[PDB]
């Protein structure tokens, strides 16, 4: 279990994905031999869904108190390289209604 961070990239281009400040204290955790991402997602209400290379991220635990927040897990092949994510971000008052293909790697936080 690691402290562990996400970069996040806006689909081809490499500067920074917005998507990024959605997820905060990330954490890198093995098990079985393999590598497993447990992050937090922010304001997980306006997430219709959240998919990685596609299924689903799953949903550790829920919360419902400021526009929802979602620990969400899920597993990386290998650390430095790049991953396909997709998104459904729905904002029903706005209405803010777009589905978004970024790509984002996974990394240690600091030096092991
Ligand atoms: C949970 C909320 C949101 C998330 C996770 C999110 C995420 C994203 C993503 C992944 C992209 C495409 C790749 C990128 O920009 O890096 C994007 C683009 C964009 N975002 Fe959002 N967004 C959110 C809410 C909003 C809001 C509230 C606004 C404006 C008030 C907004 C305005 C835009 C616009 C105009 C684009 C580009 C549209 C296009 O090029 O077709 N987004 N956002």
């Amino acid at each position: 279990v690691f402290d562990a961070v996400i970069k996040a990239y806006k689909d081809n281009s490499d500067e920074e994905s917005y998507a990024t400040v959605y997820i905060k204290d990330p954490k890198l955790t093995i098990e079985n031999g393999k590598r497993i991402i447990t992050a937090t997602l922010k304001d997980s209400d306006f997430f219709d869904y959240l998919k990685v290379e596609f299924h689903d991220v799953k949903v550790l635990s829920e919360d419902k108190r400021k526009h929802g927040t979602k620990v969400i897990q899920f597993e990386v092949g290998e650390l430095g390289k790049r991953y396909n994510m997709q998104m459904h971000i729905l904002i029903p008052t706005l209405g803010y209604d777009k589905e978004f293909k970024i790509q984002f790697e996974v990394n240690m936080r600091t030096f092991v």
